[PDB]
């Protein structure tokens, strides 16, 4: 047998950075949880035990933080790209660092309507990720997300006119729930390396709060006709709104609010326009996913 | 052998419920995770095989939905009490009912500066709890509580002047970061049933926004000496600003972030003054807790 | 405003300890999480910024491992009894600690039929636990449990004769599958202190396992007529069992599978004797709790 | 813009089976988690709003109770087929169906030495896995994996040769812990369809039981130089045990479990040789990952 593919590294590397202006005492803090997996010149590691080649990941944890300290961490996509640039040039046989980031969020205070300077709130479980590929000779391909934002509409969702036979139960609707963890990617051009992201580094943020802000305006304003339907005027829009992402990938769950029949209790009325007290179903959860591009 | 104690009925119960304003046209939802426990002369369900004195699981969980059709969900003090009300004064045999309600965040969306009709966002994985324990002949005790409000201080947490000993390797500091994951409950007076309940409604929310606001705020403002300090100045003004709660207790791990010595790494300095880089630490945790009552 | 209760100290501790017999070369590992919170005269820590009575929690973390180092950390009743012991003696001013410490499996794996000498498997997520309460004064209060053991019956439970009402729509059923989570607690006879628990310490592994084999053997083999009624046989042989047991305390789900009924499509029959595919409720589920002690 | 990718379906289908041997009286269960998503001519529900080309993803979770009420739900590779078969047979327009399962351990209680004819136990969150990949005109392409096989062996794991540099601190180590949780898949030969999968049923049991026999053998036994040299001497022996299997892919934290040295503590000796007591960290985790073929 032969090694056909071979990665390793170190995952869950929790970080943590503060920055303090010392002029206006002002402090931001950025926390983050980092993977950086490993390709190159190792499979005699596997083979061989020839640990030689290895970089210990051990290693790959102390260079996480010694990397945070001499540089910015924000953004996450020129943090990865920074941090995978370092890997495969510093070692002459390690051809590719993959870096993941999950960025956690710490808003500031607003205590009796002032910003606070050095006082923060998780507001949701919602995440910030990167995957950053930093690839010799290939540069540098980065997929932006944002992920677990969470979100319900209680009317003005629809779904009928889809197939009906022997294996169908499910009433057409032109009025239902519609709740979603909304998981949205942004697959960036190419970047020839380091230079090349840093020269548009201000366009990451931006491009998040489109992503984020085009989700949630669509998600409140279409009158959805499917989840299918929606997602993909989220994904056009934000491709029409930067040139230099190549995809949008959305992927959803349906996550299903059922309409509770109470008329065996007193002909208590709860169901179509009478419809208030709903079971919200834990599973299963339809899941639908698009990839839009530039036809 | 013989019954010591007992107490069964439904866990778990997820309820969704609307309010729609016709006029309007705008919509408010609401979500919970409900649990009753019944107490009353059952023991001969256990010892017996007796099952005509078991109100069914399933018959709990029917009830929690016909009781959300029938009366507000909010706030869940005023629905607990009327859950908890119903069992024991509908079945003569059950003389207690133990209701826990969690309350799910579902925030009205802002679009374009516009708060949206009927579009919502789950702004924190944060919860606001009741226990109200509703017992045939002593009246109804409520517990509140606000859980899961993760929050972080970059500076102005100190820790310093414990006690130092054989087992003692804790370094003083007076500038370190302190976060926590804030548990506060805030206990009522006793209520004599659900009259008395309806009797002080809008304090149910005013209380909860009071120990949420102070929480916040004493937390960012507090130049805190210690996780204990800190809490007691949050319980001190709870209890000063609702006469109507008797004790009001906090539970507070200290999410401990360690600093990372470089200087094993071409004399990097990020301690002390120049610690910018932390190690957010999962386990283990300070646990701090405490009940404060009137002097 | 006043402290009328407070404990502290360290939470979420793993713990690894490794036995090796160096005549025989055989290795076994015991592994745990364990929860240290102390009492005592520390009202100051939190009224008056007087850190002086604080014993930092991380050297109550420090004196877990040492007491690790210096102790059997098996059985967990003894270990705890120990680690709880030491506070109160050490500490003029720590009146109480509370040692609470959860068991995690490694079972000694079987290679070609043989015991290995040091390989283990995580062969459930089950758990043994002890919360063990040194009381200065009042000596040793100690609870054991088993928690996490998941088990399921296809047949031979049933669930007939209860309460039917305008709230009931549960049909009886003569047959059902029965699954749960055991979690079930006895409570020791309070010791006078350490020295008693030491001399009831091989009672401790017997009455653990005397409890689960109780549970399984009682739940594999009762006809059952309720979760109540198969609960309480259970509790009744574990008092009869051990007589330094006081009570013995059942928690338990039930987490119900629901028939499907599929006569819909082309009559297909899956209902009753002809039930053969099931769907697995997660939520909401049945909870049916005991404390069983002696006439 | 343009439909790039696109799949749907339904997630998270809990599934459950008896089956009841009238003879003997013997029940055997089955639990899976059902995941089915469709690939075709589905762009427009996407583009148009044309929900025409939609099989509703509550009539896939009602084809899976129906499939699974009509077939043998074991092997999974088996159901799986036979459930991805019969959306690309049903529907012309649908041209790849996406089946992936997770199975529960169910495993048969031994009850006074005797295997009981019908109640089973939870022996660990193991999992046995399928991704079955049904694509029109391109056949039958089938993953196998356990997953959530966690081990420990405390002694013969070393870790030394790595490479050194200014960004390493770890020592070298010819005596260390070695702890992971296996996730182990073997990809098969491309199936020319159903009939093809149908003729190797018994090889999937077979396949599954030598890669876990394999797993734990090589685990216990290699006097281990790395985690990169234990995985890979586990998928070559997988692979000359199965010619049908094309691959083997290992994906592996390392679990670290670090030495305390608690000599600043009364000159306490807990480091090398004398390494009792252990911190079993939680985070960060070495994650090391392989994929074997034939050379
Ligand atoms: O088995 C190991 N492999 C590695 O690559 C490694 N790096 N640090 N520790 C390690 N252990
Ligand atoms: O065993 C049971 N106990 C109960 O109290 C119950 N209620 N519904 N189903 C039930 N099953
Ligand atoms: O605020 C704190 N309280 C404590 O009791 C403590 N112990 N270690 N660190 C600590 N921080
Ligand atoms: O938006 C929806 N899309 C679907 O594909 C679907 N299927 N059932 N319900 C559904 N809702
Ligand atoms: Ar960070
Ligand atoms: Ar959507
Ligand atoms: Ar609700
Ligand atoms: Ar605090
Ligand atoms: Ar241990
Ligand atoms: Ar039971
Ligand atoms: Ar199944
Ligand atoms: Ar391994
Ligand atoms: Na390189
Ligand atoms: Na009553
Ligand atoms: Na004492
Ligand atoms: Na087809």
């Amino acid at each position: 047998s032969a090694v056909k593919a071979a990665r390793y590294g170190k995952d869950n590397v929790r970080v943590y950075k503060v920055h303090k202006d010392e002029k206006t005492g002002v402090q931001t803090v950025y926390e983050m949880t980092v993977c950086v997996l490993l390709e190159g010149e190792i499979e005699t590691s596997y083979t061989k035990a020839d640990n030689s080649v290895i970089v210990a990941t051990d290693s790959i944890k102390n260079t996480i933080y010694i990397t945070a300290k001499q540089n910015p961490v924000t953004p996450p996509e020129l943090f990865g790209s920074i941090l995978g640039t370092h890997f495969i040039e510093k070692y002459n046989h390690i051809h590719a660092a993959h870096v993941n980031i999950v960025c956690h969020r710490w808003t500031r205070m607003d205590i009796d309507g002032k910003p606070h300077p050095h006082s923060f709130i998780r507001d949701s479980e919602e995440k910030r990720n990167v995957q950053v590929d930093v690839v010799e000779g290939k540069g540098i391909d980065i997929k932006s997300s944002l992920s677990g934002l969470t979100v319900l509409k209680s009317t003005n969702s629809q779904f009928w006119g889809f197939l009906r036979d022997e294996y169908t139960t499910l009433k057409e609707t032109w009025d239902r729930i519609l709740s979603t963890d909304v998981d949205a990617t942004w697959q960036w051009k190419n970047f020839s390396g380091l230079q090349e992201v840093r020269s548009h580094v201000p366009k990451f943020d931006a491009t998040w709060a489109t992503a984020r802000e085009v989700t949630l305006k669509t998600f409140a304003e279409d009158n959805s006709a499917s989840v299918q339907a929606t997602m993909y005027k989220m994904a056009e829009q934000i491709l029409a709104r930067q040139q230099l992402i190549e995809t949008v990938e959305y992927s959803l769950p349906n996550k299903h609010y059922f309409e509770i029949d109470l008329s065996w209790h007193k002909g208590l009325q709860n169901t179509g326009k009478n419809a208030e007290v709903f079971a919200p179903q834990s599973d299963p959860n339809g899941l639908i996913k698009c990839t839009v591009g530039r036809s």
